[PDB]
């Protein structure tokens, strides 16, 4: 049984990311989705806490009919040592075989540790990235389109827009 | 929409705990299951890492037909300050309303923070607790009975018995 | 009893800060004065150690005759979790009713935690900010004027000018 | 100026400690009073947070007629490296000259750094220990008589008894 | 090149430890000597600081003529995550091939990480353990005998006996 | 015995630093060499782990004919409190007397603690900075000539070039 690993900040979790996740789910049996930088919250760049993000990511995946048996959602706070980050991820995740990531460091860190590393099967355009979303949330610009309905609801509940706006004064 | 919170070490996740979880699931809409002491591993008292435990707890819940939309599985490392632990749980979980727990500290900490706290609707006997399980794993005594099949499989994969035994020399 | 809270780096404690403290003291019974970033020291931006600033405040608030029963001085180091910061502050301070701040992040954080948040009743021009005081110590300007005597005295003892000047080299 | 240092858990602050403090003032211009183990709270041995203790101290010292210029109250959280604790204490406090401690480690550590060290002037009788005080709160005893009224009023506000008692269950 | 690894508290470095180190040096090209619990100091159990023990080893290994090209001395503080410990050790040490330990936990940890694990080639009676050395310094026994001269010399400089004796009071 | 201290990132160790080290030995009985920022690795500015650096140092010092009794190599991880760094350094090293540093903060901090401080004897030309060395590895330049062979052999073993280059993508 083959398990893959993915790591992203998910600020917030958007359709782009989701399309990538479904993509990987066609190559592996189970995917371990790691919410990176779980310590950052309340900032224009990282406005949501690990909690809210686990929530968005949980409701969005069970909303798209993706069987809980196919994935794991784990928060991962950043640590001072790059040389200890993989060991850090490993202690928080189930045993995995392939690491999906197009980031040089993440690739190199896992690569150096013996894992098989590849780039995600899909690449979404910046127009769909969180920066657009957050940018729209502030500039009142239909950020919802870029997000899964369940995620909009999470954002609605936690007053995501109100927050990111005040933090922007 | 009502959400409850539960916190346990889950070393390992056993049928007792599971029966309690299904119990709470009849009173609340969603349950946030917190794997406490996520930093302890490789010891007779706490032999499994946060990772393996998220895994057991994930496979056992999707094995009993419990809809992913009804729960959240979050690791929670212990912190030096009891006075900051609830804020610690809150930052890692989705917004919750009721805290289930029969432990004086956990009750008092959440109670003091404004949350509604009650005792779990069900109480399993020690013969079913992790101490029995671990005790059996060492003493070769049919620990499997006490655990959900999916959990046995996790334990099998990570060589749980081999580990806890060596740690016991 | 009305307890308010204020939080700033006080690097160093200058007259404006005291003008504001005196004014907040007109609408609240007691004022909790939290020394932010208590862990930063020996830098052009943050030259004094938490210890020294706790000395500056205590000495200035006395020099200006202010019943010690009306204020508290508590150092507070920064934590990597903004979502944990308020609970952190709370754990180190007497129970308070209102928070005084102009910073959006401090404002939002304390607000999301359910506290009454408000702006200081007085805003002081940069001309009298810590930057101006620090820049003078460096360029041999008139820094003593921008500060309470007891503060000038503390700075002389610890050799603040000497230190800040060396670090500038 | 001759500043002396004093360190203790103060769980909670009792008349005994107070007289000791007055005694020390009789031989030191100023008394830097460090509240140890600031990170512990909500346990039988350490019921109060630090902020709570900072309140008791600040209140008792202002109600027993003691110049706010003659003392400092600094919460100090314990740290793993004993060989780095005195430095820690220093960093969080004003400059001192003599350490008043009855504890061997506290003595050996401060002296090792070169500080003048000497035992506490008085040695308040028993019936004046946090233990007896905490015990009475548990067993409905007369703890109030062992604490300065100013402190008793604090314990009432934070419902200490109710806490220590629930925690005790 | 065959690099082995050893790890112990060395509180203090005694003859037996050296007898074992010399023997491990007969089957490996270089030996990585990790000073465990580098954060503990000033206690009856762990009296010396990482600094001092790094001095003891370096001085003893030289006194006994051992090419410096054959060994490394690296302090290692303990971390709360056993599952992270090996990666921690690795980050601080040259690449190694085999680990020498009698402790089950160190054995299991390094083993689960894929390293060759083996017992020291020599076991020394308690009579010559750190406990015996420490107990003599306290009871005025013959501690110098149980240790290499360079070690006795280091202990004299830092006043190890004085310290250990005071902490005993 | 007159021990002097030296601190640097050594990313990586080059001939320049080495000559500086020999120079210092010409005026100090022993040289405590602290490798700073031990917690950084796998970045362009800090490619090597600490264990890697400890290897380069240990190797270069044993191959350039220098008595293992005349030096110590101690990895030092940076810490948040500048006012607690020299104490930190102390705790991890043998007792020293003089600090050789060209850095203003390092100077101001050590001197503030009372240590004799003086600049590095030599001032090795440019073309001998980690920057140039790291640059050459990136641009297939001749970095080897800037490092002692002993170090070059280390970089080859940990495939530094391959790393810094991938990281660079
Ligand atoms: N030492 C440490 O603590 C350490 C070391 C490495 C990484 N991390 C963490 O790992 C997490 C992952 O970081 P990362 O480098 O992937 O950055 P990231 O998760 O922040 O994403 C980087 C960029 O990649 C884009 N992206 C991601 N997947 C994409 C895809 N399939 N198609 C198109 N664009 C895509 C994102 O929109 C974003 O702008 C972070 O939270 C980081 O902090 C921590
Ligand atoms: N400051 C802090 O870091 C802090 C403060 C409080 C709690 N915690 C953490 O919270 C977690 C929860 O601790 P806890 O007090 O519940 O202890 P626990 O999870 O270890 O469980 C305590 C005992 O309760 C039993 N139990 C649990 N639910 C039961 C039920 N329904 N019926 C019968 N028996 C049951 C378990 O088998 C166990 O023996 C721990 O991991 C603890 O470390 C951390
Ligand atoms: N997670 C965390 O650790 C966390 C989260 C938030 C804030 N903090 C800390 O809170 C502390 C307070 O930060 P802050 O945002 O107030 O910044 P600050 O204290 O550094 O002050 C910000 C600026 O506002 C000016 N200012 C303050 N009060 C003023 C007034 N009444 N009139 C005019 N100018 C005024 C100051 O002179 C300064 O230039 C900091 O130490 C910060 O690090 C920590
Ligand atoms: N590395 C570290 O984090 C580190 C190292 C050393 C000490 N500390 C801290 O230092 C603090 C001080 O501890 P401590 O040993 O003084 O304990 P303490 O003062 O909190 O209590 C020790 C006992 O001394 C008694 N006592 C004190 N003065 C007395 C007097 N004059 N007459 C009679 N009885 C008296 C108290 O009633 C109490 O029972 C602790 O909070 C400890 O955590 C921390
Ligand atoms: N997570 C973590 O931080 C973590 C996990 C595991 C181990 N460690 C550390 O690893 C270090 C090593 O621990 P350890 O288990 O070896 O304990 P230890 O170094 O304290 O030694 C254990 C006992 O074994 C004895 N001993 C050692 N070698 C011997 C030999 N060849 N013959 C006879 N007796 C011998 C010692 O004298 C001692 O009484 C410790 O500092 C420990 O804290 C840390
Ligand atoms: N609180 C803390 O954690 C804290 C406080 C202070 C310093 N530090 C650490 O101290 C370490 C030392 O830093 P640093 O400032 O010495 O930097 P460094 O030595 O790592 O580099 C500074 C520059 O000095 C150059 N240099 C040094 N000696 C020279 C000489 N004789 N001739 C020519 N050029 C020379 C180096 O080539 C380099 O470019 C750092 O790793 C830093 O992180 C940490």
């Amino acid at each position: 049984t083959m398990r893959g690993l993915l790591v992203g900040r998910m600020q917030p979790f958007h359709r782009g990311a989701l399309q990538v996740i479904k993509s990987i789910l066609e190559e592996v049996d189970e995917l371990i989705i790691c919410i990176g930088s779980a310590q950052l919250s309340h900032s224009i760049r990282d406005p949501f806490t690990a909690g809210e993000r686990v929530m968005m990511l949980t409701k969005a995946l069970s909303e798209n009919g993706i069987p809980a048996s196919r994935y794991y959602i784990i928060p991962v706070q950043d640590i001072e040592c790059n040389a200890l980050w993989v060991g850090h991820i490993k202690m928080l995740t189930p045993p995995f075989d392939r690491v999906y990531s197009g980031n040089p460091l993440v690739q190199r860190l896992f690569s150096e540790d013996g894992y098989e590393v590849t780039a995600p099967p899909l690449f979404y355009r910046d127009r769909y990235s969180g920066t657009e979303v957050r940018r729209r949330m502030l500039d009142d610009g239909d950020w919802r389109s870029l997000l899964p309905e369940s995620v909009v609801e999470v954002i609605d509940e936690i007053n995501g827009v109100e927050r990111i706006k005040h933090l922007a004064k």
